[PDB]
C-alpha cells in the first residue's frame, strides 16, 4: 500500500492488540504491560 509520513499520519502511538489510541508514547508503555508480548531467551544456546 501507501507507506510514507509526508502529510496524513496522526497518533503515532497507538494500541492494535485491543485497540486504544494514546498521546505520549510513555502511556503506550503503561498499557503495554497487559499486554503481554516478550520473548527472552534462555541461559544455554545451541
Ligand atoms: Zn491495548
Amino acid at each position: 500500500g501507501s507507506s510514507g509520513s509526508s502529510g496524513t499520519g496522526e497518533k503515532p502511538y497507538e494500541c492494535n492488540q485491543c485497540g486504544k489510541a494514546f498521546s505520549v508514547r510513555s502511556s503506550l508503555t503503561t498499557h503495554q504491560a497487559i499486554h503481554t508480548g516478550k520473548k527472552p531467551s534462555g541461559p544455554s544456546s545451541g
